């Protein structure tokens, strides 16, 4: 059963977790009997939709050169859509395989800034006085 | 050629709003001289991945019936990951044609509203779904929306 790997951490700064990931996987997939076709990873955010890494992870996809996908949780993949992504894979035939996070909530925090900065934007205006007011609330609020 | 309508209103109150859309995107149709094959709407929130007409129109795209899907606004077909649904469909020979740009005007409702569920789903999954921490963070945030 042909696998590909998908890896990802948020952080330059974590670039040795991403690395014990890829090495989860890599010996999960060879005791599960799967040949590790290739191993494709991202420093980046589940929230950005055009990682380098995943948009060759679509196009392996849709080359139907892999069987099954490898990621540790979901949230690796994307934050957001993940539902989309499956039904793209599916309709290639490809399986997601999530192995199991309790671990990240400096991401989950640092994630919802980002949307609350954006959408305060679209709310209020990308260059508002109003839109800095409710960032600056809610980073503030967070520490309590 | 032949073309899909997807429309899409948050709440039951818009459903004036969801006719406007069916209207506007029918006649457009019409003008670009498509054949509108069948038209799909839901009234249900952008996050809302499983939309019964969203996953019907999924269905229409991928047995190859439909060459083109419109929509007003990127924003109907889906709040988040456009790129996947543009990815899924391209991989089926169709093409998303978004009929407007940076239009929106009273849609400042609509993000306020999916704001909160995004801030209420991401408070418990930091603090937890069921937890006091939670419930500090969402009405100090409905409170900071207010002013």
């Amino acid at each position: 059963i042909r696998a590909v790997i998908y890896a990802r951490v948020s952080s330059s700064d974590q670039k040795e977790d991403l690395e014990r990931q890829i090495n989860y996987l890599t010996n999960y997939a060879t005791a599960k009997g799967y040949k590790v076709v290739e191993v494709l990873k991202d420093i980046a955010s589940g929230l950005n939709t055009q990682r380098k890494g995943l948009l060759k992870l679509f196009k392996l996809v849709e080359g139907r050169s892999v069987d099954v996908v490898l990621i540790t949780y979901k949230d690796r993949l994307t934050r957001f859509g993940f539902e989309y992504i499956e039904e793209l894979f599916s309709t290639m035939g490809v399986k997601i395989e999530v192995v199991f996070p309790k671990d990240a909530t400096q991401e989950l925090v640092e994630d919802l800034i980002s949307i609350i900065t954006s959408f305060a934007g679209k709310i209020y205006g990308m260059r508002s006085h109003k839109k800095t007011v409710l960032v600056q609330g809610v980073k503030k609020l967070i520490g309590e």
